[PDB]
């Protein structure tokens, strides 16, 4: 199990415009194309990142090429981040990967709001961060991913993903 496989199973692959779980345009491995409303601002971002008339619809290829871009620009994203980078430099193999989700999922800003469940991870209090890491929309609105990654930061193993 690595993080593309562990993305590819918390967001599945579709070839086709889609809507998320929050409502918006959305393409491939969940890659998210506009939080605007209109499908035309959306096939429009699509072409724009495909570099072609898409018309909606990719390729499996032209989905990978996202999900490459998107995990790269997650990792080097936490890098550069003043809060995240040395919770990310404290971690274990596994434990990385979990960061890696949650960022890829909500944004480097997005995460950088755990600040207590930072603190905790930085801390390896494991068992304290699960609990504090619940306590949030993003478990209530999510919550089979949510403590899929939980389970990630509290164990440091794949098991919530052997499952799957």
């Amino acid at each position: 199990m690595n993080i593309f496989e562990m993305l590819r199973i918390d967001e599945g692959l579709r070839l086709k415009i889609y809507k998320d779980t929050e409502g918006y345009y959305t393409i491939g491995i969940g890659h998210l194309l506009t939080k605007s409303p209109s499908l035309n601002a959306a096939k429009s971002e699509l072409d724009k990142a495909i570099g072609r008339n898409t018309n909606g619809v990719i390729t499996k290829d032209e989905a990978e090429k996202l999900f490459n871009q998107d995990v790269d620009a997650a990792v080097r994203g936490i890098l550069r981040n003043a809060k995240l980078k040395p919770v990310y430099d404290s971690l274990d193999a596994v434990r990385r990967a979990a960061l890696i989700n949650k960022v890829f999922q909500m944004g480097e800003t997005g995460v950088a709001g755990f600040t207590n469940s930072l603190r905790m991870l930085q801390q390896k209090r494991w068992d304290e961060a699960a609990v504090n890491l619940a306590k949030s929309r993003w478990y209530n609105q999510t919550p089979n991913r949510a403590k899929r990654v939980i389970t990630t930061f509290r164990t440091g193993t794949w098991d919530a993903y052997k499952n799957l």
